[PDB]
């Protein structure tokens, strides 16, 4: 049972403008969602500290790059608080409603795309280089939940069945034709090292076979 949502119309005059809009420097969009799940890590690391319950769900606080040349996805996933239905749907593109609006401002102001995080609304430049972001997410307090969304104004929310994963959040990037080189081993590590060399949680880059 497949629910479909319209994005708030500032969001969706974001992401066309992120689509639309000729800009090389696409690799920031690692950066933005790395640091995003940095976040979400710090935020179920502070709780466990006066709960250590909310760790039953996994110990292990980490961050793993999974490319897969195959399928032209790539796969960030972290171990972090993870999203209920509610930031899925409402909270989330509330928050975003607001630095949206302020991004679009300062980008006539003179500002370049790449300062998309000082506004809170990095996640959005995984369209820099996915045609299709699908988001699986499990926070302790709901289920497991499957986002996703191809841009064109509608994003869709559902119950997700496949593979629990206990809790956190799964990011899988469905790549565009021209930009494969963001599944090569050494062309991560190259943009790992030189914006996200200070994130204080391990990342690992699955190697493929
Ligand atoms: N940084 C932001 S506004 N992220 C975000 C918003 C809505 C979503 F459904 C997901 Cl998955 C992520």
């Amino acid at each position: 049972e497949v629910e479909t949502f319209a994005f708030q119309a500032e969001i969706a005059q974001l992401m066309s403008l992120i689509i639309n809009t000729f800009y090389s420097n696409k690799e920031i969009f690692l950066r933005e969602l790395i640091s995003n799940s940095s976040d979400a890590l710090d935020k179920i690391r502070y709780e466990s500290l006066t709960d250590p319950s909310k760790l039953d769900s996994g110990k292990e606080l980490h961050i793993n790059l999974i490319p897969n040349k195959q399928d032209r996805t790539l796969t960030i996933v972290d171990t972090g608080i993870g999203m209920t239905k509610a930031d899925l749907i409402n909270n989330l593109g509330t928050i975003a409603k607001s630095g949206t609006k302020a991004f679009m401002e300062a980008l006539q102001a003179g500002a370049d795309i790449s300062m998309i995080g000082q506004f809170g609304v990095g996640f959005y430049s995984a369209y820099l280089v996915a045609e299709k972001v699908t988001v699986i997410t499990k926070h302790n307090d709901d289920e497991q939940y499957a986002w996703e969304s191809s841009a064109g104004g509608s994003f869709t929310v559902r119950t997700d069945t496949g593979e629990p994963m206990g809790r956190g959040t799964k990011v899988i990037l469905h790549l565009k034709e021209d930009q494969t080189e963001y599944l090569e081993e050494r062309r991560i590590k190259e943009i790992v090292k030189k914006h996200s060399q200070f994130i204080g949680y391990p990342i690992t880059l699955f190697v493929e076979k």
